[PDB]
């Protein structure tokens, strides 16, 4: 599970 | 470039 | 699990 | 360039 702001 | 969240 | 910001 | 969450 995760979040990516990229 | 990219991203993965697996 | 985990959160990125890059 | 890139960002995984596995």
């Amino acid at each position: 599970g995760g979040v990516v702001i990229a």
